């Protein structure tokens, strides 16, 4: 019911970097620099600008301190200047507030358009960045867990379809979803970069963010991140994982900031740049579809995303989602899933897998 | 209390392979051989003896077709020929069952001794065994799980410390172990061959055998099991893991074949062999003591294990452990568990870590 | 001196496939199928057709059987069924040899056109083909070594800034190059599916068809591959590697099939699909800008590659490079190399690093 | 000329504990061994640097000691019992070895040990006493990308293997492989006391010289990672040889040098050999897969260069000079000789090395 534009989407390139309003900047800082491993282009009392190892754009995170932890901005980059000025006639036409800033909204980044996208979400646009050095031959600086690249965002919406239709009018490739047979739509994942995705839609009360997501070379790379934390005696930041995902293929975990802002750490999906990619759709009730191993998904998972702001810098209204819940058709009390379509062998029936209820 | 003998204990080696009644042997060799890569050193109607990558004795593991699903014997190799006769002076000292087999009781297994041990396991002692083709090199062969060890045995049995002391008398060195503050000994890791262990004790009622382990080479070996577990559409299968064990240090995973007997895949612990090896015990209510991670122990894990038999192939009864349980005392209604020792934040009460609850 | 058509340059995706001719087909097949895991979507008795783990189009790969070894076509995937009039075209402008087929040249690819490029060598570009059973999580079939894409080409061209300027005109983006202070040009990279490249010209007589690259998940993959040519006593069909290269950031190796085609194994490059991703230079006598580790670069690596096909099956005509050789100017007689520019200690004089002369 | 077995008991050895190196420059020393490799600092002044690894307990497997002249000073090995240490004085007197017994240690962290000047010249030491400190195998807080977890191996430089074979064999010591020709030459052998392909190992050449000590990781990239990281820092000219995968011991490994041109081995996933009746293995020195199982090269100087050791009065040993052929000669020499296949011309080299070169 979003409706597509006579004016011409901007060329969206890739996901580029997010701003995260965080509240204790210097706890922040040990989560994402001393932890994670991320390295400061900029820093001062108010912001940390870090970057991945394989960047070269000045960053992709902002951390910004703030009353009251949320998302800022979720930025993009296009691909040339006038897909700024593109971008602007878009979401004007689409009747969406903007705001264009010359100088950009934060540092190492020029021309941006931000604006309160028809989901409620704070995009951001831009082409001009500050350029550093790439880090990605810097393996005097690599760490046991480093993370190489920014891969995604997913975000948390209501009505899936109507979302997936605004973002195919924006350019962006479905390339897999979760459905079931009465025909509901639960999630859906969409790129512009040949990656299984530069964004994604969750289904549930939003606007909300649902994570942001960094690779690594490998899975051992993960793994050591996962060590690191129960090392640091953190394991209770360990949200979900680490696992197999069905859907996209990648090797997984989710792990909470010092705000609740969760950060999914990926590798090793497949190339989706060819125009026929095919899409694959799998039912909401495989047990094999979000852990390809089987493992239950932590109802967290489900039910918690981090607030996003509206242009103002004020928290985005929150409407609840009337299509079924994930969480409740699979493991909540009437839910089910399976191992095997038809095969109570393997079937979960008002819990989750692996011998466990919901807490 | 179990006496320790006047006559001198055998010098045993290592653990070296167990014989494991199945009662369908072409749905075993599926999962053995098919699924898990193990190597086929002899089989027929009734029988198969299987391998590891780099071992250089007949079989690590034999199945046996029998009406009861059941370990039928855990062996141990011993130093030289005498052993096996210092085995029997030892165990008819103690007032054990035993029987002694010049051509062995299975195939590629020469002079052996069997016996009833003191917890009502069925231990077997050799020397004298048929080499084969070690396949080490052997990479046209290598799978991308392989499997290229024996690693361990893990018993259940009602009381760890009089299991402990028996196993000390026989040469075995605790390298680890689970406690309370109250003086309960939950489980208890020994060794010989001086890596964590050759076996293990898990509080519980027993005699029952909790598992065998195998070891791979690196962590993304196991990751592969996983991996193709969910191709097959036997994620069912995986019972607990992957993870990092906090006891052991080493990255593991726990599958069940198709008789529910447990199998272990582990990697990457450490080294145990000077007489001094600093002992580590962790506390019952710690978190990252069995998953690093703090992800939670599922509850069969707890709960179930395999029946053993005695030298005439009847189950073994099953004597009721008193001393608390670790499931109840970590994760049942009435458990606790902590991420960091007196800190109330990522404690868990009356639930499992991550948000469940018992199913 | 290569002209920019006023027509239009198709929309290039990627590399697609190549077709390599071979003399005997069962060798290739014991080599491409059983060495190293490719995947038949067909085959006859004069034909194999091949692809990689996560490919969704019919091949990578086609095997012909032919009198003269050699590359019969590099084939390159096209945006839409229009880009293929729009290669005609844009070929026929630049006054160079078509052949237009509806059907396809082999099988599992539509309409077709193959050309004799400005720099002689036998391009195709299409769209159509045919879909196959995308096996990117067909755990069940995946090797220890399993190659996961197609990544690209490298050429052997004895006038690189003359080949450089052409395939930039067509779309291709320069990501590296090596050069020398003089201003000789002796290789550059180039893509548009936004990793390192799709195609690469190497200085030398040519045309030749230097190699063609698979990509897999891991570092261990590649290893896997060394290990199993070892096993299978075919070590002296390793020529180069396993190593990281400087140019690329990639993990590598490279060996030779039974004819003497040249395969790369490559992992780990980075994302250049910004249209101002920087470009990279390296000076020529640099011993890490090929291998980081400062390995020699093995002679036939420089002398080495397969020749190429005009569109009648005839072998073209070698022209001579008369631009510095690569080979001579760094391991040759009078070549040097260095570790550190302006260093003598880590400098190489007339030979090759790590202690070695040219056989 | 052959080394008798003493009537007195051999020490029960456990295990390579730690090696002393004599450095010229300890802050060089220190940056190749702390900044570049990731060791752990037990202790340190300014005339020693005593280093350990990820998973180590007991105080120390390297001590980097400043000297005049780089050198081995000891090569450590760990015995059973303090009584052990007894038994190897009684050992070595028995061989006429020259002894030297220190209630105390000779360095920071040992107590009661006994040093040697052996029969074929290499400064040991044997001990039981040793400060424990804080086992380090699970501060993932501090694993580094190339982490060394352990310490696993010496390797020795020796005239005759065979005479140097026996020897270790009477100490307890077992062959697990070796390196022959078809005419009765023993090139190098390999042998253990703590379940793995090897405690310490003989190499055929002038000596006594010590070849390297070797250091594990639990994986194949945490050694690739060494290679990148030594590329980053402009100091790929110290990576000697590798990575690879070795034959012999079938362990994925890389040689570097330090400071002093000290060689250091990185070594990771050999196999068991615990059982007493563990399976030898015996390699042709023409086989151009022993070496590198992918038959690339090795590289001259790994045959021609090895470190001084001292005396107990820390003098530098005289070389004693190899007359049994030469590794390096028979197969990379201008008369050498190696093939990929037995009995096959194709992939064999004649007179040069695989892959393309000849000696430089
Ligand atoms: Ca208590
Ligand atoms: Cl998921
Ligand atoms: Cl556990
Ligand atoms: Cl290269
Ligand atoms: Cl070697
Ligand atoms: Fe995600
Ligand atoms: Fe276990
Ligand atoms: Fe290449
Ligand atoms: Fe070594």
């Amino acid at each position: 019911e979003i409706p597509k534009p006579v004016a011409p989407a901007p060329d969206i390139l890739r996901c580029a970097y997010a701003e995260l309003v965080v509240t204790d900047l210097a706890k922040s800082r040990n989560f994402y620099v001393d932890v994670l491993g991320l390295h400061v282009s900029y820093e001062d009392e108010n912001q940390i600008y870090l970057r991945s190892f394989e960047e070269f754009i000045h960053h992709n995170l902002v951390l910004t301190k703030g009353p009251v932890a949320a998302l800022k901005a979720m930025a993009f980059r296009v691909r040339t200047p006038e897909d700024v000025d593109k971008a602007e006639a878009y979401y004007q036409e689409l009747g969406c507030r903007t705001e264009r800033r010359k100088d950009g909204f934060v540092k190492g980044i020029g021309d941006a358009l931000r604006v309160e996208d028809p989901l409620g979400f704070p995009y951001e646009f831009f082409f001009e960045t500050t350029h550093v050095e790439r880090l990605h031959m810097r393996y005097d600086l690599y760490s046991a867990g480093e993370l190489v690249r920014l891969d995604h965002f997913n975000q948390v919406t209501p009505d899936v379809p109507r979302g997936r239709k605004y973002l195919e009018d924006l350019g962006f490739r479905v390339t897999e979803d979760i459905q079931d047979d009465e025909g509901t739509t639960y999630a859906a994942w969409m790129h512009r970069k040949g990656t299984v995705h530069d964004t994604a839609l969750t289904g549930g009360n939003g606007p909300r963010l649902h994570h942001v997501a960094f690779s690594t070379h490998e899975k051992h790379n993960i793994i050591q991140i996962c060590d690191k934390m129960g090392a640091l005696r953190i394991s209770d930041r360990i949200e979900r994982g680490p696992g197999r995902h069905g859907v996209s293929n990648a090797f997984y975990l989710y792990i909470l900031d010092p705000d609740n802002h969760r950060i999914e750490i990926y590798t090793q999906d497949y190339y989706t740049g060819d125009p026929d990619n095919p899409t694959i759709t799998w039912n909401v009730h495989d047990n094999q579809r979000r852990d390809w191993w089987g493992n239950p998904v932590v109802p967290s998972w489900y039910t918690e995303a981090s607030k996003v702001l509206d242009l103002d810098g004020n928290v985005q209204e929150i409407i609840l989602r009337t299509d079924d819940s994930e969480l409740e058709v699979t493991i909540g009390a009437d839910g089910f899933s399976f191992t095997r379509a038809g095969d109570e062998d393997g079937s979960y029936h008002g819990q989750a897998s692996k011998g466990f209820k919901l807490g």
